[PDB]
C-alpha cells in the first residue's frame, strides 16, 4: 500500500497523456506477469468470499459441525465454474485442513478479506486514475479486465470528485468512502433533507451564494449523522443509563409520537360526536355522552389523559431530535460573523436585530460552542481582532482568561470528576442555559408543540379543547399543507383585499346613511319598525353582514326601490354593489388562489428542470455533456457528484492532517479559510481535456 | 356485462351505462382527467371541509345553541344542536350548500348579548368555507386544465 | 411478483413471449452459482430431456 | 399577465448584461463571470 500511495503521489497534478502517467503504465507492462499475479490474488478470495455464502455450495457441506473436506472442497468449486486447475489446487493449500481433511470455510473465506481491502483499493485507485489520464492505451485496458471484479467491489467506495488546482486546471481527486457513511447517506430523512436543500437554493439562491449555502449544509448534515448515530441503538448508573435510553427512544420515534397524538385526537373527537346537551341532570344545562355501550364514557377519559402523555414525550421528543440542529446552527452562524465580520466587535448591530442582541448573553458564556464543532472560536476571534481592538477587551468581550491561555498550553490538568449531584448543580452554565432556551422559545416547530400540549391540559378543563388538535392534520398530512400553501403563499394580498372590502363597503353605508335609509326597514311588524339604517356604526354592520354574504347584493336584503323618487339611484346602488362586492372582488379572493397553485406548481417545475438541464456543481448545461452518449448521467453520478463533495469532506474531516496529499491539503486549507474556490464553476475534466480525450 | 344482468331484474339498472360515455368519448376522457389529476388533492380540501366545520359545530354547541331552532311551531321546538352529531349533520348539509353560509339557515343575532361574537362566527364561516375553500376545489380542477 | 411464481415450473410459461427457451437461458446463467438441480426444479425442467 | 411581467424583468436581468446583451451563460466559463462583468466591466451605475 505504501508502494502504491508513492505511485499514487507521482500522479499529482498529472495531465492526459501525460510522461509520469505513461511511464507508470510502461513499468506496469514490463512487470505484467508479476501484476496479473497480485491481481489474480484479490480476484480469489474476492470470489472465494461470495461462493461459500452460495447456496450451491451449501449443498456439498454436509458435516453438522460446518466443515468440508478437500474432496468435497474440490468438487466444489469446479461446479461453479469460476476457478481453473491449479487455481483450486492453490486454495486447497491455502486452506488450513486438519488431520482430517477439514476446511474451516468460514475463517478461510474472511481470512485474507480484512488485510488485503486497504491495498486491494489503492490498487483499484490507481488502475482507474491510469485509465482516465491515458484512455488511448490499449495495454492498460488488460489490467483493468483482470481487474474487473476488484473494481467492482470497490465502485461504492472509491469516491471521485472535481476540483480546481493550485496549478489553474482541474484536477480529479480519488478517494476512499467508508461504509458507515454512505449508509447514514442514504437515509430516508437525510435524503429528504437534501431534497429540501436543492429546493431551497435552486428556487430562492443565488449563483455567488451557492457553494457556501452548499457547504453549510453538508455541516448540517455531517452534525444530524452524529444525533442520528447516538440516538441509535444495537444507583445514579443505573437511571442515567435508562434515562438516555429512555430519551433516545423518544427521539428514533419521535414521528410516530406525532401521528399517534393526531390518531388519539381524531379518537376523541370521534367520542365528542355524541354528547348531548340536557336539561336534566344525566335553570343551568348538562352536558354528557349519550350511547347505549357504556364504554365510552371511561374510554374518552383514559384517551384524553393518554393523548396529554404523548403530546408531553413529543416535546421531549423534539428536544433531543430537532433542537440540538437549532442551536447548532446559530452557534455556527454567530461565530462566523464574530470572526470574519467582528460583529460584537465593529458594528455592533443597530437594537433592530432581536436575533443580534439575544446572542450577546452567550459571547462570554464558558461553554459558548457546546454544539458548534469550532471549540477554538474565541481563540481565533482574539488573535483576528485583538490587535486593532485591544486583547484585554476581547477577552472580557469573550469571557477568556489571557492568563490560562499558556498553561493549557503548557501541559494538562486531570482534576476530580466527582460523580455526585450537588457538584452537578454548580457546574450549569445558567447564562448559556438561559440564551438557549429563549433560542427555543423562539423555535416555530417548538411553540407548535408547546401550544398541543397547553390545549391537551386545557382539554381535562373542558374535553371540547381537543377539538384544536385535529387542526395538525394541516401539517400532519403534506398533502394539505400544500394545499394549505396556495392560501398562505398570497395571504397579505388576500388580507389587503379584505380591507379594501371593507372600505368599499363603508362608502356604500354613506350613500345609504345619506339618501337611502328608508329602503332598511327589516321589521314585518307595522307599529315598531327595526331601522337598519338610522345609525352609521348599525348600517356599516348590516352592509358587513348580510350585503356581502348575499347572493344578489345588498338590493336583495333591503326594501323594493319601485315606484320611488330614487328607483334609478337605488338601481345604480344595488346593480354596483352587486359588481363590485359580489362579483369583483370575490373574483380577486378566488383569483389569488388559482394564480397560487400555478406559482407554486411552476417553482416546483423549475427546480426539476433546472436539475436536469444543469449540473449542480459546475453550472454547465446537459447539452455539452451529452456530446458523449449518457454524458450529463455521467457526469452528475461519477465527475461532479454532489454526494460525493459530502463525503470528501466526511473523509479530510476523519483522516489525519499528516497523512493529507497534496490535493488533500489544498482543499483543507481552503475550507478552513472558507473559500470555495476549488469547485469547479463553468469547467470540468471533460472540458480541459477536450482535444485529448476526444 | 353484470350491470346488463341486472338491468334484467330491474330495467334502471340499464342507466349506468350511460357512463360509458366517460371512456366512450375522447373529449369527455380529456375533460374528466381534468378532475382526477388533482383526484387525490380535491379528496383532502374535502375532508379539510369536514373538520374545519366540526370546529364551528363545536363552537356552535357550546355557545350558540339558542340560535338554532328551525321549528316555527311554539310549544314543539325542532333543536337543531342540541347534539353535537345532529349539530355536525345541520352543518353540513345546509351550511355547506347555503349561499352565505351557516348564518342564513340559523336565527338572526340582533338585540343579543353574543352578537358581534355570532356576526364573528357567520362571516368567518362564509370566508373559509364558502369562498376560501370552494375556490380551491375550484382552483384544483382550473389548475389541472393549464 | 409473488404471483407469478405460479408459472415459474409450468410447461408452457412462454405462451406468448417469442423467446421459448428463456428457461434454457437461465439455467446456464445461475445453474453454476445457484445448483442446476436447483434451477430446474424452480423452472420446472426436466434435465434428461 | 402581471405576474409573468415581473419574472421576465427579473429573468433577462439575470441572465442577460443591461448594457452588451451577452448572455450569462457566455460570462460563466470563467468562475463568477457574470457577476464580475456586471459589477466591474459594463455595470450600467458606472455609466451614469
Ligand atoms: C381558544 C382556542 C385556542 C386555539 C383556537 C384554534 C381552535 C379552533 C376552535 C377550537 C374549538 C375550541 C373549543 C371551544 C369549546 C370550549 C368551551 C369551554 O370549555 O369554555 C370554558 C372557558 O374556560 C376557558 O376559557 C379556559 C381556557 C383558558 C383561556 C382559553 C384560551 C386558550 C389559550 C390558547 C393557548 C395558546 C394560544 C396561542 C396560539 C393561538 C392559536 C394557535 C368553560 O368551560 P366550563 O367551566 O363550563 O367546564 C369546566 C368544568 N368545570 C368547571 C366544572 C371543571
Ligand atoms: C345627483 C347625482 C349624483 C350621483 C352620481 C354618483 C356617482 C358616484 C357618487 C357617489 C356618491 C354620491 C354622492 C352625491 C353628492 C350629493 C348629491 C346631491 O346633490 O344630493 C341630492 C340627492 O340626490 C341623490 O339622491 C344622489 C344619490 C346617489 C346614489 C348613487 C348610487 C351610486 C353608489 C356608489 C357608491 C360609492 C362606492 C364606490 C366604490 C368604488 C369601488 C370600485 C340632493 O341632496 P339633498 O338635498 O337631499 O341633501 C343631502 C341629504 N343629506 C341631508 C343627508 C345630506
Ligand atoms: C348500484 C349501482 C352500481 C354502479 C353505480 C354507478 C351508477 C350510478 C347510478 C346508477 C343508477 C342505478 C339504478 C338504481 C335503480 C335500481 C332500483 C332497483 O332495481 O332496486 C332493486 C334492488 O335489488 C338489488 O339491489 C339487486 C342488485 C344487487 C346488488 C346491487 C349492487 C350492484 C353491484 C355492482 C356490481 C359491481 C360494482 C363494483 C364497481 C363499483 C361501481 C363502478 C329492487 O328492484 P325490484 O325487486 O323492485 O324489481 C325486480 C322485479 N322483480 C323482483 C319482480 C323481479
Ligand atoms: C371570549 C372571546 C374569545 C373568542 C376568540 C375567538 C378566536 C378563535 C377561537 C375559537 C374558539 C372560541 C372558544 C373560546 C374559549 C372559551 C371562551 C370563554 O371564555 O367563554 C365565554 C363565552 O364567550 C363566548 O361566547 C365566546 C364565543 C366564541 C365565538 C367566536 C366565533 C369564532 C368562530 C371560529 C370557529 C373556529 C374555526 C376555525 C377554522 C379555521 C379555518 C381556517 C364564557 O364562557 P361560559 O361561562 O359561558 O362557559 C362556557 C360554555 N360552556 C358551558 C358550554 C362551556
Ligand atoms: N452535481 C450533481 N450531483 C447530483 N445530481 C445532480 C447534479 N447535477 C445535477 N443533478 C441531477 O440531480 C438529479 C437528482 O438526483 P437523483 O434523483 O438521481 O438522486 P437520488 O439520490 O437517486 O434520489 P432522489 O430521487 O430522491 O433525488 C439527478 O437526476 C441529476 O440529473
Ligand atoms: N449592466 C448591468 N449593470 C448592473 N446590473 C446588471 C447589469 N446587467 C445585468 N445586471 C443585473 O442586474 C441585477 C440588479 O442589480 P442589483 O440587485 O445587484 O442592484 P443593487 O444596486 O444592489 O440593488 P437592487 O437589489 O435594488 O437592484 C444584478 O443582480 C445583475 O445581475
Ligand atoms: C472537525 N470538523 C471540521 O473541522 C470541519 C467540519 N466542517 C468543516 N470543517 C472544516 N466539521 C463538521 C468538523 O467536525
Ligand atoms: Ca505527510
Ligand atoms: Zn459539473
Ligand atoms: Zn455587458
Amino acid at each position: 500500500k505504501d508502494m502504491v500511495v508513492m505511485l499514487l503521489s507521482l500522479l499529482e497534478g498529472n495531465v492526459v497523456n501525460g510522461m509520469i502517467a505513461r511511464q507508470m503504465v510502461d513499468m506496469l507492462v514490463e512487470s505484467s506477469s508479476n501484476v496479473e499475479m497480485i491481481l489474480k490474488f484479490f480476484d480469489m478470495f474476492l470470489k472465494l468470499k461470495d461462493i461459500v455464502g452460495s447456496e450451491a455450495f451449501q449443498d456439498y457441506v454436509t458435516d453438522p459441525r460446518g466443515l468440508i473436506s478437500k474432496k468435497d472442497f474440490q468438487k466444489a468449486m469446479d461446479s461453479q465454474k469460476q476457478f481453473t486447475g491449479p487455481e483450486i489446487q492453490f486454495l486447497l493449500s491455502c486452506s488450513e485442513a486438519d488431520e482430517n481433511e477439514m476446511i474451516n470455510f468460514e475463517e478461510f473465506a474472511n481470512r485474507f478479506q480484512e488485510p488485503a481491502r486497504d491495498i486491494g483499493f489503492n490498487v483499484a485507485v490507481l488502475l482507474t486514475n491510469l485509465s482516465e489520464h491515458v484512455p488511448h492505451d490499449p495495454r492498460l485496458r488488460n489490467f483493468l479486465e483482470l481487474a474487473e471484479s476488484i473494481l467492482e467491489y470497490f465502485r461504492p467506495y472509491l469516491g471521485r470528485i472535481e476540483i480546481m488546482g493550485a496549478s489553474r486546471r482541474i484536477e480529479r481527486i480519488y478517494f476512499e468512502i467508508s461504509e458507515t457513511n454512505r449508509a447514514q447517506w442514504e437515509m430516508p430523512q437525510v435524503k429528504e433533507s437534501k431534497r429540501q436543500f436543492i429546493f431551497d437554493v435552486v428556487n430562492e439562491g443565488g449563483e455567488a451564494e451557492k457553494m457556501e449555502l452548499f457547504v453549510s449544509f453538508c455541516e448540517d448534515t455531517i452534525f444530524e449523522m452524529q444525533i442520528a448515530a447516538q440516538i441509535s441503538e444495537p444507583f445514579w448508573g443505573e437511571l442515567e443509563v435508562q434515562r438516555v435510553k429512555f430519551l433516545n427512544y423518544l427521539s428514533r420515534n419521535f414521528y410516530t409520537l406525532r401521528f399517534l397524538a393526531l390518531f388519539l385526537a381524531f379518537a376523541i373527537n370521534f367520542i365528542l360526536l355524541f354528547y348531548k346537551v340536557s336539561d336534566s341532570p344525566p335553570n343551568m344545562v348538562y352536558y354528557f355522552l349519550e350511547e347505549s355501550t357504556g364504554y365510552m364514557e371511561p374510554a374518552l377519559w383514559c384517551l384524553s389523559l393518554l393523548h396529554t402523555l404523548v403530546a408531553f414525550l413529543c416535546i421531549i421528543g423534539y428536544n433531543c431530535l430537532k433542537v440540538p440542529l437549532v442551536i447548532f446552527k446559530r452557534e455556527k452562524e454567530l461565530a462566523r460573523k464574530l470572526e470574519f465580520d467582528g460583529l460584537y466587535i465593529t458594528e455592533q448591530p443597530g437594537d433592530d436585530d432581536v436575533k443580534g442582541q439575544w446572542d450577546r448573553l452567550v459571547l462570554n458564556t464558558p461553554s459558548f460552542p457546546s454544539n458548534y464543532w469550532d471549540k477554538f472560536v474565541k481563540r481565533k476571534v482574539l488573535d483576528k481582532h485583538g490587535d486593532i481592538f485591544g486583547r484585554e477587551r476581547i477577552a472580557e468581550l469573550l469571557g477568556m482568561d489571557l492568563a490560562s491561555l499558556e498553561i493549557t498550553a503548557h501541559n494538562e490538568r486531570k482534576p476530580d470528576p466527582p460523580p455526585g449531584l450537588l457538584t452537578w448543580l454548580m457546574s450549569i452554565d445558567v447564562k448559556y442555559q438561559i440564551w438557549k432556551f429563549g433560542v427555543i422559545f423562539t423555535d416555530n416547530s417548538f411553540l407548535y408543540l408547546g401550544w398541543y400540549m397547553v390545549m391537551s391540559l386545557l382539554g381535562h378543563y373542558n374535553n371540547f379543547f381537543f377539538a384544536a388538535h385535529l387542526l395538525d392534520i394541516a401539517m400532519g398530512v403534506k398533502t394539505l399543507r400544500t394545499i394549505l400553501s396556495s392560501v398562505t403563499h398570497n395571504g397579505k394580498q388576500l388580507v389587503m383585499t379584505v380591507g379594501l372590502l371593507a372600505v368599499v363597503v363603508y362608502l356604500y353605508t354613506v350613500v345609504a346613511f345619506n339618501f337611502f335609509r328608508k329602503f332598511y326597514n327589516k321589521s314585518e311588524d307595522e307599529d315598531e319598525p327595526d331601522m337598519k339604517c338610522d345609525d352609521m356604526m348599525t348600517c356599516y354592520l348590516f352592509h358587513m353582514y348580510v350585503g356581502v354574504r348575499a347572493g344578489g347584493g345588498i338590493g336583495d336584503e333591503i326594501e323594493d326601490p319601485a315606484g320611488d323618487e330614487y328607483e334609478l339611484y337605488r338601481v345604480v346602488f344595488d346593480i354596483t354593489f352587486f359588481f363590485f362586492v359580489i362579483v369583483i372582488l370575490l373574483a380577486i379572493i378566488q383569483g389569488l388562489i388559482i394564480d397560487a397553485f400555478g406559482e407554486l406548481r411552476d417553482q416546483q417545475e423549475q427546480v426539476k428542470e433546472d436539475m436536469e438541464t444543469k449540473c449542480f456543481i459546475c453550472g454547465i448545461g446537459s447539452d455539452y455533456f451529452d456530446t458523449t452518449p449518457h454524458g450529463f448521467e455521467t457526469h452528475t453520478l461519477e465527475e461532479h457528484n454532489l454526494a460525493n463533495y459530502m463525503f470528501f469532506l466526511m473523509y479530510l474531516i476523519n483522516k489525519d492532517e499528516t497523512e493529507h496529499t497534496g490535493q488533500e491539503s489544498y482543499v483543507w486549507k481552503m475550507y478552513q479559510e472558507r473559500c470555495w474556490d476549488f469547485f469547479p464553476a463553468g469547467d470540468c475534466f471533460r472540458k480541459q481535456y477536450e482535444d485529448q480525450l476526444s
